[PDB]
């Protein structure tokens, strides 16, 4: 394994170069933010709309996204995927300098091939494993957010070194930059979407509705369920120390003995073989078939879901919760 | 539903009172910290260690737990469960003046039969839904933690009011203070701790593992798993605006999509039906009886589950990148 830290990273690929940033939204604003804190000259690239007005306002040299790429060394699209194609394109393709570097903050897009490599410049991946405004916090915490790089085109021989730099300018190098393939962060991203994310909420809500059927407090038994953010905190603590060693460190003796006695044992095989399911459907092709459905009826089906959660008794107890608290 | 906020609350029942805090570990130093900035005269009792030495050092006037409930008229019991029958027995019952309150932060050493009423004076749970620190925190940022409150003894007449002036004091009625039973309390506490705690862990597990034997960088099945702090997050912002609502707000189309496919059909009703046998363990009696049978071996399977826990893949993979990172 591959991971660069502040040591193993330098400034020095910066000194002189223009960064510019297409996008100030929560992505957007925190590496520009970041960049300019640590000297680096960058340049804000945005379409006619609230968060240029943002960037003017916040002191950045801010044009359209075509003056930035003219304008810069290094581009950093921090826009949603949906726009990346058309951006690509119009904007950025025809307006790249010679010898310059094109990143993207995860592999969404070059999977797509909505991003590509262009003869005489540079592409890679420098993708933060925490979204958006942590970014900033951490940053002036004197931390930063842990990050993955892929060199995809490296037609200059200087990407790696321009990719740390940026890494570095952010934060991302002082937590540690490590090296995997934007096709399996892309697989990751969508797996913890997929399987894990509604595989929480579905094992939170059948807590809720075992206790409410069981005539325990509805707004109590959303509160230890979620509301309290204890279940929040767990899971954030357990990042630093490990999920087990958190019951083990904070725990109570009643509390360690009764988790012990369930861990390991509260799931049947069936769970496993849908995390293979779903892994099958998105490296088998059936979930990039499935959303190009989904994007057809303008995501009609999708707001219809959305509408259809919030009628749920759990969503129903939360709003109930909020007013009262 | 019975639910305090400020405007219900009164610091009127504490004026020319001393609250004696015993213990000063994460919950009894944070009580203590938010009492002496609300302006109550507060003294903490606790035994001759390294904890006594803080509350002296903090300013605190400090004593053995006996002198402590002597000189108090509403004494908040913030030890561990294991320590309050003997000091209940020993300090607190033989000394607690006339007339005065003794409050503990939830239900277990109540129904345990450690904790008992007395003729003369007023017995209570003010439970917060956050442990330790976050209720210092809360505190300081102008808010406070959500509690639960019964009156389980009102001898004098006056518990519920000298009960929420703590409650307000501590923070408590900024967020809103609920009535429930200690009973259910307990219950809820041990059902977090016995189904949801270990389900949550055996299902990022499954994800890790099967992730791992499909060929994905270990290091980085972790992180994405929970290692990032991501799904921590998500279940923390969970607990503001719902869980499908931090899907539908922060989540991108594809995210959305992918969420939405697999909601609600991640778990057999196998799931529900252990959720319930967890629950008949707690209210039939089988769990009271798991535990004192571990508590007799001085809890020696306990410190083997400990160790047994740190072997499996998952615990393997944490030292790993927290090494790295
Ligand atoms: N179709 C589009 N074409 C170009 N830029 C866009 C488009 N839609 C949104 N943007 C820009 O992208 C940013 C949107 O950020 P946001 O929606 O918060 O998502 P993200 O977190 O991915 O940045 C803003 O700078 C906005 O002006
Ligand atoms: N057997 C005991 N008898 C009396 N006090 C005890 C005993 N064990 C621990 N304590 C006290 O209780 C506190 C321990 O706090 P801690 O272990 O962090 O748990 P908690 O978060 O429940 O306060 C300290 O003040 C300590 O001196």
């Amino acid at each position: 394994d591959l991971i660069y830290q502040d040591e193993h990273a330098s400034l020095q690929p910066l000194e002189g170069r223009t960064v510019a940033v297409i996008g100030y939204g929560i992505q957007g604003r925190a590496f520009a933010a970041n960049l300019r804190d640590s000297g680096v000259a960058v340049r804000v690239g945005n379409i006619d709309d609230r968060y240029f007005e943002l960037a003017r306002a916040e002191g950045h040299r801010v044009t359209n996204i075509a003056e930035a790429v003219a304008h810069a060394d290094i581009v950093l699209l921090l826009i949603p995927d949906e726009a990346h194609g058309a951006v690509f394109d119009v904007d950025i393709a025809p307006n790249l300098r010679d010898g310059a570097l094109l990143c993207v903050a995860h592999g969404h897009s070059l999977v797509q091939g909505d991003v590509r490599p262009l003869p005489g410049r540079d592409l890679a991946m420098l993708a933060p494993r925490m979204y958006g405004d942590p970014i900033r916090r951490y940053y002036l915490a004197g931390q930063g957010a842990p990050a993955y790089f892929d060199i995809v085109a490296d037609h200059t021989g200087r990407a790696r070194d321009r990719v740390l730099a940026i890494a570095r300018a952010v934060g991302f190098t002082r937590a540690g930059v490590m090296a995997l393939g934007y096709r399996q962060e892309t697989f990751l991203d969508l797996f913890q979407e997929q399987f894990l994310a509604p595989a929480l909420v579905d094992l939170v809500e059948t807590g809720f509705q075992v206790l409410v059927e069981r005539g325990f407090n509805p707004k109590a038994a959303l509160l230890e369920v979620y509301g309290s953010g204890e279940m929040g905190k767990m899971m954030l603590d357990g990042a630093d120390i490990g999920l087990d060693e958190v019951v083990a460190l904070q725990g109570s003796p009643t509390c360690q003995v009764g988790y012990h006695r369930w861990r390991g044992r509260t799931l049947p095989t069936a769970v496993r073989e849908l995390a293979a399911r779903v892994l099958d459907q998105i490296e088998g092709g059936d979930f990039s078939a499935y959303l190009k459905e989904q994007a057809s009826n303008d995501y009609a089906s999708l707001d219809d879901a959305r509408r259809a959660a919030l009628k749920r008794p759990l969503n129903v107890a939360h709003a109930q919760v909020r007013a009262a608290f």
